[PDB]
Order: C-alpha cells, then sequence, then structure tokens
C-alpha cells in the first residue's frame, strides 16, 4: 500500500494516485479531496463495466462530492483500468472471473479503505456505484460495515455475479438508494426489481426513470445522488 | 359556484369553503391560502378512499404548500365527504359508480378550477393525490392541460376505474412523480408498475419504498412531494 506519485491539484480538488498489493494482485487507486483543507466524510466510487477508476462520470461525481466537503476514492475492478457500458460486452464475464471475482473485489476494497483510513483518519464512509459499481458495491457494503449508506443501481440478479448479489443482498443493512432504468437493455427491469427486493435494509428506496442503461437523468445521477449521500452520510 | 361561508383563519393559513352545482351534483370544496398575502401558484389535492377533502394528511400537505407560497384546493370525490384507506372497502365500487364515476370527477374538478381561477386569478397549477387521489388525478391531469405537474401514486390498473386509468394514462403529458409501496396490500406492485408504464410523459419518475399502503415514509410523502412540486411547478 503506497501513494504512487501520480498526483495533480485540481483546482480546489486534490487528486492523488496510489497502489496496493493484495493477495498477489496489484490494486491501482485514486483519491480526491479538497485542496483547502479538511474533509470529514468519504465516499467509495465504483466504476460502471469496461471502464476504470478515473472514467469521466466517476470523476464528475467525485468533483461534486468534494464540493460538499466529502472526499472520494476509487480503485480499478477486476480486469479493468491499470489492472457504452462494458457489462454489455461478451468478453466481460471472463474479465470478471480472471480478476478473482467477488471475493477479490471485497478484499481489494477492504485494503484500499484500510489504507485511506490510516493515511487520512477513519471517517463516515458511503458507497456510490452503478452497474459494475453495484456488482462491486453491493458485496462491499454487505461485507464492510464501515459503509454507512450506499447509492447502487443499474444491476439485477442476472448479472455476471448475480448469485453473489442475491446471497449478499440480505446482508446490506444500511440505508440504500437504488436506481433503475425502465428500458435498460442490459439489465431487465424485473431482474433489477428482484435484486432490490432482496436488500435486507428497511431504509431502501428505488427510483425508476425511463430510458436506456446509459440514460439515467443527469439531475438524478448528479444532484440527486450527491444530495442523498450528503444528507444521509453522517 | 359560491364561497359557502365555512371559513377559518388558520394561523398564517386562510381556509375558505365553497360549493358548486355541476350537472345536477352538489360539489363541496375547500381552499387554503396564505393569510398574508399573495400566492402565485396552486395545487389541487385529491383525497385518498373513504376519506374527504378535509381529511388530515391532505390538510398537512396543504399547510406545507402554503408555507412555500402555494395555495391548495380540494373537493370531495364521488360518494364522499359532504356528498385505513377506503379503496379497500367492499362498498367502495358502488360508492364510485353511483357518484358518476370518472366522467363526473373530471367535470367536477374542471368546474372547481374554473371557480378558483375566476376568484383568485389563473396560476400555474399542479396536482397532488394518492390512491383515490390518483383515481381522480390521473384523469384530471389527462383532461385538463392547466395541470402542469402531478404527484400521483398508490394506484394501479386493477383499481375500480382501472380501465379509465389505462385509457387516459397515455394522455398525461406533464411531468409526474409516482409513488408505490412495495408491500401494498391494496394495490399490487405489478399493477402499479403497469399503470406507471402507460403514462405518456417522458418526464416521469417512480419512487418505491418498502411497506404497506399506509406506510409511505413521511419524508417521501411530505418534504419529498412538496419539494418536487415547489421545484417543478412554475
Amino acid at each position: 500500500m503506497s501513494w504512487n506519485g501520480k498526483d495533480e491539484r485540481k483546482l480546489s480538488v486534490q487528486e492523488r494516485g496510489f497502489s496496493l498489493e493484495v493477495d498477489g494482485r496489484t490494486v491501482p487507486g485514486v483519491y480526491w479531496s479538497p485542496a483547502e483543507g479538511s474533509s470529514d466524510r468519504l465516499v467509495l466510487l465504483g466504476h460502471g463495466g469496461t471502464t476504470h477508476k478515473k472514467v469521466e462520470y466517476i470523476e464528475q461525481v467525485a468533483k461534486l462530492l468534494v464540493g460538499r466537503g466529502i472526499s472520494a476514492m476509487a480503485i480499478d475492478g477486476p480486469g479493468h483500468g491499470e489492472r457504452t457500458d462494458v457489462v454489455g460486452l461478451d468478453a466481460f464475464p471472463r474479465m470478471w472471473h480472471e480478476g478473482g471475482g467477488t471475493a477479490a473485489v471485497i478484499a481489494d476494497w477492504a485494503a484500499a479503505l484500510d489504507f485511506i483510513e490510516a493515511e487520512e483518519g477513519p471517517r463516515p464512509t458511503g458507497w456510490w456505484g452503478l452497474s459494475m459499481g453495484t456488482m462491486m458495491g453491493l458485496p462491499v457494503t454487505a461485507s464492510d460495515k464501515r459503509i454507512k449508506v450506499a447509492l447502487l443501481g443499474l444491476m439485477g440478479v442476472e448479472g455476471v455475479n448475480g448469485e453473489d448479489l442475491v446471497r449478499l443482498a440480505p446482508q446490506v443493512t444500511c440505508p440504500v438508494r437504488y436506481l433503475l432504468q425502465w428500458d435498460d437493455e442490459l439489465v431487465s427491469l424485473q431482474s433489477g426489481l428482484e435484486l432490490f427486493g432482496k436488500l435486507g435494509t428497511k431504509q431502501k428506496t428505488l427510483h425508476v426513470n425511463p430510458g436506456k442503461h446509459s440514460a439515467v437523468p443527469t439531475w438524478e445521477m448528479f444532484a440527486g445522488t450527491v444530495d442523498y449521500l450528503d444528507q444521509r452520510l453522517k
């Protein structure tokens, strides 16, 4: 576990790269924080299929979070980044399993969060992630009770790690907001509803909007999610 | 159409009763407005089954709206008021049909809105109503294009006027927020989803929370709906 020198001050957003070794895997990461000065909350950002920790909408959300005094951290998921939506690619399943699957994801995010807590201090921590971000985030949230609130979505029980999602959903006990797209071509509305139903928490709310997988309304993806985490994460 | 003298100043909320004669029916109503002083927007409030225009949660929503500078108006629906949830009663269907059904509802609300616009000035106008409030509100919104935004919910296609709802849903073209309860004992989640799907507007969003028909979370029913109408109704 170490900061890897790949840094940049942002405008008011400081970006710092890091890298971890976990169970024989190399885990690259990125940390976003206010340049000036202190930040009392953290959100882990899970990237969407065939993208990576520094893909655009993830950086957009991170910038908005930092604006609310909330730092953000992301790592690359199995077979992505350093190491349309990529959960739709035929080659995606093999990328996921070769990377160590859901257990690897759980370990990698636990090590990343341990790293950040030692370097920056343990803080109230949330999860944000859609599509592959939920393939990762639902297990992480189930496994690591440092996650106090989660924004999840665009995933159901027919996903590549669907069995692990169904198994681990009952163990998500923190508040959740879940997003689905009515006309999602990758994740059927019924499969998304099934997974939402299985979440253990009583403090869960589903928002469904019209359109394709990539067409979450911007006011929902940005203002809506940021406001949800800003209010709920304390 | 006339104010019927049944008035009360509230604290900062002025309540004034009125009464209309429409196609051989007597239509009792209530109007809530800021005591001091001007109010530039209006919301029509539709009551929930086996209640009435002045039932409690309707008055709660009206008080909150007036707080945002938005007046509110309600009339009694067919076979209710002067003229648990009553859509669950076995006697409800007969109450609805004897009252003139959906066509009567449409006429009555059109006359009430005409009355208010003449007395107070035409303003940007929204709809709020759940359960019987959607049995009424979905037709009204489809029929009267003065309705610029609607909060609807807790209703599906198996309701007593389900056929009229399915027929008229495609003609709802304004923005909508729709609420369902996952474990609604009166309205199955699938029947609610079907009706949401049929709404014509692309600017629609469904929020689903856990629990029974009566258990919409208060932060959803109150802050959430009021904020939605306050932002959207312009």
